[PDB]
Formats: C-alpha cells, sequence, structure tokens
C-alpha cells in the first residue's frame, strides 16, 4: 500500500516563482511571458493557473449547439 492516500509530491517547499514557471510552460506547452502573467493573476497557484489555461483550452460545448461524438461516461 503506496500512494493510495495522496502523497504529497511535486511541491518545492511552499512556492518558487521560476520553479512554478518552468513547469507550466512544461505542463501547458505556453510561452515563459505568458506562464508569469497567468501566474500572478492566480497568486502562482501552479495548479490554479494549469487548470485555469486547460480549461479555455477545452471550450465544453460553447462553440457548436451540440457536441455528441461516439464518446465514454
Amino acid at each position: 500500500s503506496a500512494e493510495c492516500w495522496a502523497a504529497l509530491l511535486h511541491d518545492p517547499m511552499t512556492l518558487d516563482m521560476d520553479a512554478v514557471l518552468s513547469d507550466f510552460v512544461r505542463s501547458t506547452g505556453a510561452e515563459p511571458g505568458l506562464a508569469r502573467d497567468l501566474l500572478e493573476g492566480k497568486n502562482w497557484d501552479l495548479t490554479a493557473a494549469l487548470s485555469d489555461y486547460e480549461q479555455l483550452r477545452q471550450v465544453h460545448t460553447a462553440n457548436l449547439p451540440h457536441v455528441f461524438n461516439e464518446g465514454r461516461g
């Protein structure tokens, strides 16, 4: 029984702006300037910035009236 609960990983100590910057760019594919700008607007909360960027990248049936392919769920 390992990592079954949580296992607090991916954290430097509390927050390092340069580490949060580099990982964002690595995890989203965004540029470092855009990364820094989003991060200042998220209080440099890494996961919040990751989730924000990918959300505006998802677009959940916002453009088309009804997006229904042969999907699972």
